[PDB]
């Protein structure tokens, strides 16, 4: 239900934070 | 219903941590 | 009741985290 | 009861995230 | 209890964004 | 069940972000 849907959206946000962190690492390395 | 309301606020906080990470990337870039 | 009242306190905290993210955006832009 | 106790612990975690966000703002400004 | 666990992981992620911001500040400074 | 499984996946993502943060520090230091 809705609590599962909210948990899934928090997981999606965490994946986007990981992608941003990876981009910051690439910028720092270049 | 109140646990769902709390979960929605945790989701909102996760979105703001993503927003902060995005701004750290902007600082890293220039 | 009390769990709703706690959820409302967490909503206020989430708004302050959003305000901090907005301040970091202003810092990144300056 | 126990759901109230859990809600109070989630509020404490939200406050801790706010403190971390405030540290990030100070770091970004320095 | 699982919403608390997710909140704890958002706190952990915020701490890692703080660690990244520390490094990005140093890079921006020179 | 599924909310616990999602919480565990968010923990795994938090560990990936921690690894990226560690590597950014190593890059900054080198």
């Amino acid at each position: 239900g809705e609590i599962k849907a909210i948990a899934q959206e928090i997981k999606a946000i965490a994946k986007e934070i990981k992608a941003i962190a990876w981009e910051i690492k690439a910028i720092a390395q270049g």
